[PDB]
């Protein structure tokens, strides 16, 4: 089969992110070829049919098929699909697409957008940007940049390194100075007895210990999702992002909210910074900024910073950084459609809507489910996390793959929901066009998989 | 299809885009005007009021089969419109990556080439580069054989480990790099090298420098070696000769991996496949960007020699699956590019033409500017090219910094229609045309870059 052909030659030559290279290589874990897709749906190369309920990777949250996205990037790609921007150089799309996110998405106080292609290269900006900004003002000790448990910022040196799962550390001798990792902020696993309030003060209290123990002198940055994603789509504690901000503020301490999930309608804001109250010095966008359309990636700079910025060129000169594909025409273009549509659907408020009905039905499941330990979300993000003794809280001994498993069932039913690495977790990030009944019927075939692998165990 | 209001435009742009590479104060202020491009043909460009210009430098040595190729926004089109994307994690796939893969590996890459892991820019794949550097030397129990040793006036990316890899101080100043462990060692520049030495002696001489770096160091600390085949942003640099013979022979006599930057010389610019090619480098791991897309869109390589590959995978029996991934890895739209930017490269033979049309450049060159009165020296190779202004011929003094001559140089060129860079610390003109580039177009652009040049000697 055709199928079987391509598979060979992915096997010889392609080098995937996150995979068992000898297994891949071998053939020992199968391939599989995405050849189309519309809606929520997409499928393979031998005709099978998938509901996404994790829309790519937290991504394609205007669904798949968008003619509309492929036809914006066909009229930019023929009139100019690239120049640089470098030296005070332009396009059309991005000039439009910088005013329509400061203008329009972003909170208050923001003031320029930096562009890339990936949340990575963003936050990898974030921390350039940074240190120069404690330099031009005579600051030369204050560069750490404090991140935390779990929570995930890219797979570089220094975002691994910001980025707080074992995966993106382990044998890359990473996490480099000058990053530190505080408290994960995951209240099922707060210490025994905490309230949800006590839990938020414990987690200032900790931020606090650690600034003191490096000198808040030193102490430049603290960078945070505002509900964490790839570290198991965890929602903040009540009271959290109030808690922390007071400290930060106490110290002088720069925030960089990490929107590369939460930005563009997700959590039913604007941005999860709109969601929880936050007042962000710095923005990280990417994913549902173009849904994964065409890669892109933004630094949004508040006016705190961007001032300093130009301070600095007064004293240095031209800012020594800049991508070769910074502000690019067709990823410009494709961002500008994917707002277009976001915004006419009112893609926002369906994932208030449609998000708090999924939240509402995820509870009334799985809410006194033996297997489920908590039930957890906020707008179109939700996960389950299983347990070998609720009462306890025990983990299940990773050997058993209880995740991977639960995963695997719903496969076989036909719908893509993620197992969350490091841990026994069940995610979902659906695209933001998701109706109810489409709530529904992935409601369902995850209670079956759940009662399967219960089951088993 | 549309005009465009470029005050409406420029003010816009003013007061929302921070643009990489700018003077951020005076691109606010509206002290530095901007300039924005709506168009291009072949190897001209067109700015929003209608200016036309021949671009000598290909954008940024990356629109290497030329502008407006409507068979590559086709392709695009058709991928967008039945897959824009899916994640290639835990083994997925989509059709055009696994074609270019295949394409890179079996037609385009030097031998003994295993397999491409991809992102979006030079930079995060040179970011990749260290990560899989240190990991595999983490999976054959050498946890302190990790130092990356790179070159003066290298450029490799505008990231932090990629900044430090980088060789020029504007990556470095105020941004606290290089790290540890990144290295410089002596730039292969010729014109600048020790007084009354051979081409070939100073090749010894670098070879002589990087083992001293070393020993000093301590072998078992050194993990590998970067280099661009011919230096881009350092200068259009072509390596002298016998470098690369000198330099490997060092590299295998203590175990340090050759990591080829192809970001520039990938895909033809030399008038080989790539700069390995042409110079008989045999590279452990190599970096891809730019002309492997022509810049038509966003697209980055890592191809893993079977040394490096072999390896990784004893690690993956040791440690599980690879902690790497970019969301956009694999981007099926960035991939149909490539593919149609590589039916096009070897459809019109532009590896050949930039060997013939190459030649003929830098000959060109050589007969208009080689007893110039203010140009040092005239160096390039296939469709790179540079001419280095000095003050003093027959003591290579440099000019004071605050004469800004390559910047002026540059400035005539553009007002004469046609864009070459001044490129950064020094005086030095570059082009890296289009490698579509006609004899009679390089006859423009010297003929343009002869009255520019005569221009700014008259003013000094
Ligand atoms: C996915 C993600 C990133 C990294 O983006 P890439 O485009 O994969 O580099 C960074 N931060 C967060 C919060 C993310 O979810
Ligand atoms: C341009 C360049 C890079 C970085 O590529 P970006 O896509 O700008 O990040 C790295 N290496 C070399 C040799 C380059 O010319």
């Amino acid at each position: 089969t055709d199928t079987d052909d391509l598979l060979e030659m992915d096997r010889a030559h392609f080098f995937h992110p996150s995979t068992h290279l000898r297994d891949h290589a071998s053939g020992e874990l199968p391939g599989r070829i995405i050849t189309g897709g519309k809606g929520i749906r997409i499928q393979d190369s031998e005709g099978r049919e998938y509901i996404d309920a994790f829309a790519g990777l937290y991504c394609v949250n205007v669904g798949y098929g968008r003619t509309e996205i492929a036809d914006a990037i066909y009229e930019q790609a023929k009139e100019l699909a690239y120049y640089h921007t470098y030296v005070g150089h332009s396009n059309e799309p991005i000039i439009e697409l910088s005013e329509r996110i400061i203008r329009e998405w972003a909170p208050a106080g923001m003031s320029k957008v930096y562009y890339g292609m990936s949340g990575s290269d963003a936050n990898e900006t974030q921390i350039k940007l940074v240190w120069y900004y404690n330099n031009v003002l005579g600051r030369p000790q204050k560069k750490k940049i404090i991140s935390r448990q779990r929570g995930y910022h890219g797979s570089g040196i220094m975002t691994g390194s910001l980025t707080g799962l074992p995966a993106f550390h382990n044998h890359f001798d990473l996490p480099l100075e000058p990053i530190r990792h505080t408290t994960c902020p995951h209240y099922y696993r707060a210490p025994a007895g905490m309230s949800e309030a006590e839990f938020s003060r414990h987690c200032a209290d900790e931020l606090e210990k650690m600034i003191l123990a490096e000198g808040p002198d030193t102490v430049a940055a603290f960078i945070g999702e505002p509900v964490m994603g790839t570290g198991g789509i965890v929602p903040p504690p009540e009271g959290y992002w109030e808690a922390i901000q007071a400290v930060l503020n106490k110290y002088d301490i720069l925030l960089i909210a990490d929107e590369v999930v939460c930005g563009f309608g997700r959590t039913g804001s604007m941005f999860g910074s709109h969601h929880y109250g936050m007042k962000p010095d710095l923005i990280t966008v990417a994913k549902g900024l173009t849904s994964a359309y065409a890669p892109l990636s933004g630094v949004i700079v508040g006016e705190k910073v961007w001032k300093v910025l130009e301070q600095g060129s007064d004293q240095y000169g031209p800012i020594g950084h800049g991508w070769t594909y910074s502000g690019h025409p067709i990823c410009a273009a494709a961002a500008l459609a994917n707002l277009d549509i976001i915004e006419r659907e009112n893609l926002t408020g369906n994932a208030a809507d449609t998000g708090a009905y999924f939240q509402q039905r995820m509870r009334e499941t799985f809410g006194d489910h033996p297997l489920v330990g908590e039930v957890r979300g906020v707008g179109l993000m939700a996960a389950l996390e299983f347990v070998a003794d609720k009462d306890k809280r025990t983990r299940f001994d990773p050997s058993l793959k209880v995740g991977p498993r639960v995963s695997a069932a719903c496969l076989e039913d036909g719908m893509i929901a993620r197992a969350m690495p490091h841990g026994d977790i069940l995610g979902f990030a659906p695209p933001l066009v998701i109706t109810r009944a489409e709530v529904d019927e992935i409601v369902d075939i995850a209670k079956q998989a759940v009662d399967a692998v219960a089951d088993e165990l």
